[PDB]
């Protein structure tokens, strides 16, 4: 009994991977993440230029999850490429490279240097659209024009089938746009649902104070908090958008919390927070959970049960 | 040491008052708010015609909170109104009423008629404005040229102070944005933050279904889950807003998530959840604790700590 899959012509041992920004940075960070049972790693999104990112402290968890406000600290474009093309071992598993440019131009950019080591050596493309967006704009993602150009652009540029990371949504009507400009664009194979719920705001009792240091303490959630806001979007999206795969993040901690992830239609099971806390031991415990609710319920595969979650009349 | 407060020409024995949509349908649930030693209460968010709401089951709660689909349920304005009019007992505590007609001419209908009863014995009006608009179009509050329209339009039939209901927002430029319109609105007096955090999805792994039958099993989120967006939602507004007050709602257990709130930026502090599942002894409780965190602090009333949340550097 084992929890291996195929997705975009690659084969993965299991469903888990980190989530982007999580173990993933440095070199060391990628080979930890290569060494231990998770079925694929992702690296952190990354910019042209290297960033420091914010102040510290810009990441605090605590029991029911995590705020951050990292500011996009990364070594910059050319350290992922050279990892993806030189260092990175493809017989150990995949590796799915994350960018998150500032500007549509620069996104184009890395991804025509990106497309030839795809080719070659069979690196994945996640393209994280909670980026840089034009004066009085929200994120692009937030902004449905400003994603169908982004998409437009890096489709055209890159050529060849990649993914998108997307934040939470919170209105039907949004879903439904969403889906629909995704579904514009047939290289877009693969929807990560999702990114942290934005901007909250954790405070201290104690010290009255707030824990993270930029933007007087507002950062993006993960973990306990957002599960069930990460259960929509993976499942609004695997109903809209039949002809793509779905990856899941969102307060996984247990293999329990994955089994509901991919009965709401996840493919690949990211895990951000929890990983961030427990380190990378974790992804044994969670495929040793997961195989144990299959074999409780008599499930063989992954497809009995992905996506079939029961809705009630 | 003391949790009075004087707000909005009325005073209050201490800011704790109900959640709309919690307690407060039927006169039985109203007179049960009056009895309970909260500060105020609020009733059910209501409709010109008298509605059932959704299918049950459409309310699930857990150990992190709640989800529903409701449906607006509620016994039709006439039964809220008379009960403003001529069944609350104004020396116990002020009542707030809620509306939410499914147009803006539902709610400036009701509203028009509210205006006399308001200003012969007090009563507050929360214009709720998740008030869903048309179908895929998102909710009022998430349309802001729905929403400008809406509280011109109601500002215009009222006349009078009132306040407002707001969603979560997530991104800055809509936190920007929003309290930009309803900074346009003079006799926007308080803005309460935050309604459920919509369409999230609860899965039972047991079962694998859905808890609620409404919406495939999507629903607005409360509870645990829900704090620090609550907490950023107020804050944003409380900064954004200055010449208005903010009610804090979401997450709230305790005392000590009172405190956060009211560091925030709360005046008043709504309970939703942690109501509907403990009951109205919460009141006691939650009052109780609050002091004691007061004491241990010195702080001697509500308006020494109110809004002074500290940031880093
Ligand atoms: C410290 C930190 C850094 C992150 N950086 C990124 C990033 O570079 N790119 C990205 O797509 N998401 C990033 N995220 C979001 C996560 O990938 C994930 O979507 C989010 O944390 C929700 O998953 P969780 O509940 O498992 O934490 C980051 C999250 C954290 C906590
Ligand atoms: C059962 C139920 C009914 C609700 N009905 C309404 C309503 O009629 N009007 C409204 O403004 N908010 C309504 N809400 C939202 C609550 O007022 C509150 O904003 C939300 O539950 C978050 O607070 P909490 O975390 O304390 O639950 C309802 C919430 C629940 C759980
Ligand atoms: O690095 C982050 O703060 C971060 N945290 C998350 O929870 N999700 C993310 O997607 C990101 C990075 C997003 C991002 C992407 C591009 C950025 C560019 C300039 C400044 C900040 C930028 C931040
Ligand atoms: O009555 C509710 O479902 C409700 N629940 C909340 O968590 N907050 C709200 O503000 C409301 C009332 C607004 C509302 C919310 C959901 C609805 C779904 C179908 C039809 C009407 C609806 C009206």
């Amino acid at each position: 009994m084992c929890l291996k899959l195929n997705l975009l012509d690659h084969v993965f041992a299991n469903p888990f991977m980190n989530a982007a920004g999580v173990l993933c940075s440095t070199e060391e960070d990628l080979r930890c993440m290569t060494a231990s049972s998770s079925g694929a790693l992702v690296s952190k999104s990354c910019t042209s230029a290297p960033r420091d990112g914010n102040p510290e402290p810009r990441y605090m968890a605590f029991p029911l999850g995590s705020i951050n406000s990292m500011g996009l600290p990364n070594l910059g474009f050319d350290f992922y490429l050279k990892y993806a093309s030189d260092l990175h071992d493809y017989s150990k598993k995949p590796l799915f490279l994350s960018i998150s440019g500032l500007s549509v131009e620069e996104n184009v950019a890395m991804v025509r240097r990106l497309a030839p080591v795809a080719q070659e050596k069979g690196v994945l493309l996640e393209l994280n659209l909670s980026c840089p967006n034009v004066p009085g704009k929200p994120q692009v993602a937030y902004d449905f024009e400003a994603m169908r150009t982004y998409l437009q652009q890096v489709s055209l540029a890159y050529g060849l089938p990649f993914g998108v990371k997307m934040p939470p949504y919170f209105d039907i009507a949004h879903f439904d746009t969403a889906a629909a400009v995704l579904n514009e664009f047939p290289l877009v194979k693969f929807v990560t649902c999702v990114n942290s719920v934005g901007n909250g705001l954790v405070i201290d009792a104690e010290s009255e104070s707030v824990v993270i240091k930029p933007k007087q303490g507002f950062g993006g959630l993960g973990g306990k908090y957002i599960l069930p806001t990460a259960l929509a979007n993976v499942n609004a999206f695997y109903r809209r958008c039949p002809d793509k795969l779905v990856f899941g993040c969102g307060g996984v901690y247990s293999g329990e919390d994955a089994f509901l992830h991919i009965l709401a239609g996840a493919s690949m099971v990211q895990v951000g927070t929890a990983l961030q806390e427990e380190g990378p031991g974790i992804f044994t415990r969670l495929e040793d959970e997961l195989l144990e609710i299959m074999a409780r319920k008599g499930y063989r595969t992954l497809e009995e049960f992905r996506g079939r979650v029961k809705t009630i009349e």
